[PDB]
């Protein structure tokens, strides 16, 4: 099984969602760039895995939902099944990380991405080991009510470029953006 992952949008005052849905307005390219990252396995026979919180899941628009061509797991206490259209289902990241190591997907899986929302992330950021942060930073402030947490540099240390990921400025719909990638290894 392959390297773990976090990926995200986020806007200058640290936002990432507004009632279920992207504090901005729609990002075409921005989304593409999302589904090419979290899809991309070098590893000819496999695929990577998604990993989201509930809430997550019930946010993507139905078109997307499971997100094609990756494994989607929702993490969920509460939920008993896997969400209908989803996988997988654990009631942790910790199981989630676990279940990929068992005979049913030791070696379906490349990538593991988590794609969300705030307390996956702080916890998967917060674990220790090898581990990245595919961030678009949003250069704006846009009203949130969920947001990402801290970045710690000290540990995180952001990538002067990275293969397949634009290292200059974005824009679209007026506002412009930009790829980061950082690697932590503790
Ligand atoms: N990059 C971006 O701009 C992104 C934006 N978003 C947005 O933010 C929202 C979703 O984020 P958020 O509200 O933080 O919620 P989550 O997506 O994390 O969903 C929360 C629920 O999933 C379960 N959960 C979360 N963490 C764990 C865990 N470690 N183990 C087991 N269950 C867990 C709990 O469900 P239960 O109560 O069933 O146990 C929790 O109430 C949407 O608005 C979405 O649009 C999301 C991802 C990325
Ligand atoms: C897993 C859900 C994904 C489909 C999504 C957000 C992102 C999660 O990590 C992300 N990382 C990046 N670079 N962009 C994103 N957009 C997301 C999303 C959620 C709710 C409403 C609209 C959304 O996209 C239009």
């Amino acid at each position: 099984v392959g390297s773990l992952n976090c990926i995200v949008a986020v806007s200058q005052n640290m936002g990432i969602g507004k009632n279920g849905d992207l504090p901005w307005p729609p990002l075409r390219n921005e989304f593409r760039y999302f589904q090419r990252m979290t899809t991309t396995s070098s590893v000819e026979g496999k695929q990577n895995l998604v990993i989201m919180g509930k809430k997550t899941w019930f946010s993507i628009p139905e078109k997307n939902r499971p997100l094609k061509g990756r494994i989607n797991l929702v993490l969920s206490r509460e939920l008993k099944e896997p969400p209908q259209g989803a996988h997988f289902l654990s009631r942790s990241l910790d199981d989630a990380l676990k279940l990929t190591e068992q005979p049913e997907l030791a070696n379906k899986v490349d990538m593991v991405w988590i794609v969300g929302g705030s307390s996956v992330y702080k916890e998967a950021m917060n674990h220790p080991g090898h581990l990245k942060l595919f961030v678009t930073r949003i250069m704006q402030d846009f009203e949130s009510d969920t947001f990402f947490p801290e970045i710690d540099l000290e540990k995180y240390k952001l990538l002067p470029e990275y293969p397949g990921v634009l290292s200059d400025v974005q824009e679209e719909k007026g506002i412009k953006y930009k790829f980061e990638v950082y690697e932590k290894n503790d």
